[PDB]
Formats: structure tokens, C-alpha cells, sequence
């Protein structure tokens, strides 16, 4: 792979940790609840919550890294910036989760179309496009076989939020990002 | 006009299918209620509101095109960012509308000035001052007339919401972008 | 200082506006509740708080003139930008505090990164960070002699919101910009 074993775990590290914040603050505020008793948790998360979350940044930024023409330019700076952006966005999904379905998610896309805006690319948006549907996709899968579910008032995608479309989109961007910056952060002459 | 025709409608439509988005928020959340049931309705709208914004969305990118040194080094993406930018809040207005006044007013105020520093000019402002003048008058005169009404906790500009004026400035200050774009995007050598 | 004092009081004027704004909406949505009936209040505020957050705003900006490498680049729409983000920031904050602490703190932990990300530089974070614990040391001691407090499902940092801690560091990364800027803005040749 593109990407160094050493690079990869980091980017796996911070997608965990942030999946674990966001998915506390959705338990917290009863946006979703899980019915899996029999699996160790980690805070709030089944065990395997932040390794799917986590495997799904180290992908992301390694696709990104097979794309065409990787961006030399991207900083740490962006990288904390666009982290920064999809770990508001996500607590602010369950802030809003019990409002009515077409202002929340509408308040979802236009903070991913800014992430992208800010700092996204063709390529970068691909991969957006990736996880806005294997995202969801995993997670309907999940609601059906009773893992978990969703609350009542945030469900109208087939079980789960449609906010996640637009919430994947944006991780997406920055997993894409973080990619880019593994490689450009390396040592220079 | 500077605006071609083709040009123009697309910004009509642009502004109002984001109109419905947002007055749909306020509708469904009780932000405000319309009172005039002899008019066809599009959505949650009557059928005048989408034309009512789309043409002054078209009307202020004109405008812009009127006025000192329209800037060539506009794009795309700064478009797709000022308009997420209004619908983002705009939907959040729809959100906060039963909090205190000032916080809610305040919050608006600093959505758009933040809008304005990453994406208007000089002559984006002065497009923001005139529909943040007309656009809360239009909107009180109706009110006057019965047409539709605000919140109780959300009409202390003479019956209308005091968040108008900041979101009519952004709204003013991006569609000028958008006329500027218009004229940028053109065939070049 | 390097500050000239008439510098030095439009910031201070500055700081003790937008502090006036945000502490009227903390009080106003019950974020906070004042116990001190024996001072004269400016709006909601004790006399004496518009003059602590205004002082602090000027002194920020002075400390940040006495780090390495004031930047000379720094723009009046940077600057309003910054103050729309604290003040944005510091409104959301009263907005929000009713909710679970996790996700309200990372909401502002979120919006404090992307602040410093936009605007900031090294010595701007250096001064955060000495607001970031100033700042709610104070409020702690305020508290503890019974000055004001907090709504108990904001008062988890020794009786204060941890919210303050990202709050405060925004305050500083603000104040360290407006600094830069006011001596960059002054006549050239
Ligand atoms: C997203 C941030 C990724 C951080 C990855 C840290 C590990 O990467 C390695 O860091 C070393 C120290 O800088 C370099 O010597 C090396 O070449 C690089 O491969
Ligand atoms: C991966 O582990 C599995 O996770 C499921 C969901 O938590 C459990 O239903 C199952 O028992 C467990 O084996
Ligand atoms: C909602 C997502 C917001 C994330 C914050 C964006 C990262 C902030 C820094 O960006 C960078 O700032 C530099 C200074 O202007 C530019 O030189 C550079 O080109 C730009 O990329
Ligand atoms: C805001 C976005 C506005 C989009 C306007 C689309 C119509 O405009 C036209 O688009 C053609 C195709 O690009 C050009 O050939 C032509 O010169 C231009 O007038
Ligand atoms: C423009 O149409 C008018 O709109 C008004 C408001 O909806 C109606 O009161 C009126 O009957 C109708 O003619
Ligand atoms: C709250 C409103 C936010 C809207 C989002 C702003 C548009 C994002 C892209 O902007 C553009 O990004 C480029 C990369 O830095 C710069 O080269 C360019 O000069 C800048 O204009
Ligand atoms: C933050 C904004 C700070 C605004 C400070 C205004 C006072 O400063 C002074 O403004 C004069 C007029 O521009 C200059 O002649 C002078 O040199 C400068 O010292
Ligand atoms: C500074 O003034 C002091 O402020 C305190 C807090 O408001 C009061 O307790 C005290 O009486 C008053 O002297
Ligand atoms: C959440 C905080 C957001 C505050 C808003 C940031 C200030 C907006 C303007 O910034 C400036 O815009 C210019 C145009 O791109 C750049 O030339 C310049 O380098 C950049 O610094
Ligand atoms: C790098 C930040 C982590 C990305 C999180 C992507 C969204 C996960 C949503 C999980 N779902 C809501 O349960
Ligand atoms: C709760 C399920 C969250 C799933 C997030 C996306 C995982 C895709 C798997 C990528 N490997
Ligand atoms: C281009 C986006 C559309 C601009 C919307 C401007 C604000 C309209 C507010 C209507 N009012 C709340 O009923
Ligand atoms: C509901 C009324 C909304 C009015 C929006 C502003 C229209 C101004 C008319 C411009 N022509
Ligand atoms: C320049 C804007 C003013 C900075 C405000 C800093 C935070 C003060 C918080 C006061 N505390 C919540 O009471
Ligand atoms: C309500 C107390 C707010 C205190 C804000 C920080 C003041 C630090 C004093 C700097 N001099």
C-alpha cells in the first residue's frame, strides 16, 4: 500500500477516537441506543464500533493515495481543521437529531458542501461518495439485524438518519485529506 | 441586462429551491404559519414565494453587475460555499427560533459576517444592505396584511424575526457573488 | 507597551461589548444566575465584568506583541471574521448548555480549532492557552465565593462549564490577531 504501517495506525487511532466521541454523544442524547449486550463495550461503543470507524479513515486516506495526482500542498493545519469539521458536524447531528428531518439534514449538507469547499478535491469528493454510501449502507444492514437502532424521529433512511449521507460524505473528504498529508508530511530535502 | 437570459433562470431556480428548503424549516417548526389558504401552494409554500426570491435572487446578482469593477477571479466553489453557507443558516434559524431574541440574533449576525469576510466585497455588502432593508420591509407589510405570521417568540422587528436582516445581508452578499460568477464562468481565450 | 493607548481602548471596547452581548445570553437562557444584588449592572452583567473581559482583551493583545514575530499581514476582515467567531461561539455556548457535556464541549473544542486554524499562528495558540487557564481559574474562584453560578448541567470544571476552556482559547487567539492588527493598520509609508 501507499501508505506506511506507522501512518496507517495513527490515521486508524484518530478515526477511533473520534468515532467514539461522536457515537457517545449519540448514545447521550438517545439519538441511537444499541441492543448488543453480549460484546465487550468501549465507553459508550460495542468494541468493534471504533475499528470499523477507524479501518474506514486508514481505507479512505489509502484510496485516496490511488486516485490521481495526490495534493503535495495539504498541511497539518487543513488536516486539524477538517478533523475539527466532521467531529462538530457529528456532535451537532445529536444536538439536532429530534428536529424535523429536512432542516437537520439540510444543516448536514451544507457543513459537508463548506468541508469540501474548504478543502476538498475531485478525488477527495469520490471518496466522499464512497463512504456516503457504504456508511449508510453498513448501518441499515446493522438496524435490520437489530444490533442497534435509531430514534424514531431520525430513522427515515431505511432505518437510520438520513443526515449520515451528507455526515459520511464529509469523512470522506478528510479521510482523503489525511492520505494526502501522510505522505506529503514525510521528510523532505 | 449584463445577466444573459440563460443565466438568470438558473439563478431564479437556484434561489428558489433554496427559498422552499428554508421556508419549509419554518413551517415544519412552526417558525412561521401562512394564513392564505385561496393561493396554490408549492410545498409549504404558497406558489409567489419561490418566485418572490428567485427573482430578487436574479435581481441583486444583476445589481452586483451594476457596480464597481465585478471581480473575474470567482468560482465555482466559492459559489457552492456561499450558497450553503445561507441555506446552513437559514435552516438554522428555523432551529433556534424559540430562543431568546439576542443570543438567536446574534448568532445569525455572526454567520453572516463570517460569509461576508470569507466571500464579499465592497459592492457584496452594499447588495447585502439593500435586501437586508427590502427584504424584512416586503415581509412586514405582508404580515401587516394577514398573509402569514411569525412565532410569538420570534417577531420583535415590527411583527417579523430581528435574525431577517442579518440573513437577508448574506443572502445579498452571495447572490452578488453569484452574478459575478455568472459573467466569470463565460468562454474564455 | 506597544500598544498605543488609543489602541488599547477601541480593544478594550471591543472585548467588553461582545462580552456584554454573551453574558446577557448566558443569563437570559440560564446558563448562568448572578448573587451579587450589590453592584451596579451594566444589561445583565455586573459593572465589573464588561471591564475584566475588556482588560483581558487589550492585555492579550499586547502579550501577543511581546512574542516573537508579530505578523504584518493581518487584515481588518480577519479581524471581524475572528470576532464573529468568539462571538458566535460564546452565544451557541448559551444555546446549547442544557445538553450532555461531552458533545456541547466538543462542539466548541471544534469551532475553537477551526478558529486557531483560519486565523491563528504559534504565539496566537501560546496566548490561548494562558486565557484558556486564567480565564476559568477566575470564574472558579468567582464561584466558589458565591459571585454567580452556573446551571448544574453546566458546571462539571469545578463548578464552571468546560465549554470555557475552548471558549476562553478562542478569546485568546482573537485577541492575539486583533493585537497584530493594530499595528499593522497604522500609516504607511
Ligand atoms: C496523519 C498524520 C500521520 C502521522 C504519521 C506519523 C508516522 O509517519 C512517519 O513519521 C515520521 C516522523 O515524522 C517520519 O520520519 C516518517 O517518514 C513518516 O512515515
Ligand atoms: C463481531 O462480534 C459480534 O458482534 C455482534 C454485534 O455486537 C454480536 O451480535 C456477536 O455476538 C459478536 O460475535
Ligand atoms: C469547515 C472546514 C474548515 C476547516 C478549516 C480550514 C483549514 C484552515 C487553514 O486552511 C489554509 O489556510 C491558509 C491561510 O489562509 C491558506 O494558505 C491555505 O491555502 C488554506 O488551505
Ligand atoms: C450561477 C451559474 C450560472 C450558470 C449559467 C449557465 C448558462 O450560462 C451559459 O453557460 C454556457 C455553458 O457553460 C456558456 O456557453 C454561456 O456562455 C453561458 O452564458
Ligand atoms: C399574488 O396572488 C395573491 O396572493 C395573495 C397572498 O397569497 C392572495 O391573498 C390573493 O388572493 C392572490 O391573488
Ligand atoms: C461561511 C462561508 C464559507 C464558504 C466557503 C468558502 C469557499 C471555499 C473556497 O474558497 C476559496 O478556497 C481556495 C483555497 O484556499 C482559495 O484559493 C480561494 O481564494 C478561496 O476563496
Ligand atoms: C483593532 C482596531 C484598532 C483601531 C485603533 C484606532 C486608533 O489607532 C490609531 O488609528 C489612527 C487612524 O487610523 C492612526 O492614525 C494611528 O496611527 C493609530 O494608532
Ligand atoms: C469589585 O466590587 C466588588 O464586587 C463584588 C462582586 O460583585 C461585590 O461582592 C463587592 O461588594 C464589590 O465591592
Ligand atoms: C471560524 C473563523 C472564520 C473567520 C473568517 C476568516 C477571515 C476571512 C478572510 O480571511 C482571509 O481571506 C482572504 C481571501 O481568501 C485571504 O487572502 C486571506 O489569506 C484570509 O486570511
Ligand atoms: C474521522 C472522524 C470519524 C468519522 C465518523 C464518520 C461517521 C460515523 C457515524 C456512525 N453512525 C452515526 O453510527
Ligand atoms: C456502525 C457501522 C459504521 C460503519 C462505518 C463504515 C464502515 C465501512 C467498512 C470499511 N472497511
Ligand atoms: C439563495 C438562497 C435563498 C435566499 C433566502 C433569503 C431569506 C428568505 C427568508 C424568507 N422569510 C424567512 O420568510
Ligand atoms: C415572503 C416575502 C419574501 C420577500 C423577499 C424579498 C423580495 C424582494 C423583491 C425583489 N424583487
Ligand atoms: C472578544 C470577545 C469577548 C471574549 C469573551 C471570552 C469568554 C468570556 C466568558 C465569560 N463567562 C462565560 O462568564
Ligand atoms: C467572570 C470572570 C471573567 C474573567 C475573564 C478573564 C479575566 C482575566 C483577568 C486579566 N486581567
Amino acid at each position: 500500500m501507499r501508505l506506511r504501517i506507522s501512518e496507517a495506525v495513527v490515521l486508524f487511532l484518530l478515526g477511533a477516537v473520534a468515532a467514539l466521541i461522536g457515537d457517545h454523544s449519540h448514545v447521550v442524547t438517545g439519538t441511537t441506543v444499541y441492543h448488543t449486550d453480549a460484546v465487550p463495550f468501549v465507553w459508550s461503543s460495542p468494541f468493534w464500533f471504533p475499528i470499523l470507524v477507524g479501518a474506514a479513515t486508514a481505507s479512505l486516506a489509502e484510496l485516496r493515495l490511488h486516485l490521481p495526482a495526490p495534493r503535495d500542498g495539504v498541511t497539518a493545519r487543513q488536516a486539524l481543521g477538517g478533523v475539527a469539521a466532521v467531529v462538530g458536524t457529528y456532535v451537532t447531528t445529536a444536538l439536532v437529531h429530534a428536529f424535523p428531518v429536512v432542516p437537520v439534514t439540510a444543516l448536514v449538507c451544507a457543513a459537508a458542501a463548506i468541508t469540501w469547499c474548504v478543502l476538498g478535491d475531485g478525488p477527495g469528493a469520490a471518496c466522499g461518495v464512497v463512504i456516503a454510501v457504504i456508511g449508510p449502507a453498513v448501518e441499515i444492514a446493522l438496524v435490520q439485524l437489530g444490533v442497534f437502532a435509531y430514534h424514531p424521529d431520525s430513522d427515515g433512511l431505511f432505518g437510520v438518519a438520513p443526515f449520515l449521507a451528507p455526515l459520511y460524505f464529509a469523512f470522506g473528504v478528510v479521510a482523503a485529506l489525511l492520505g494526502e498529508l501522510a505522505v506529503a508530511r514525510r521528510p523532505q530535502l
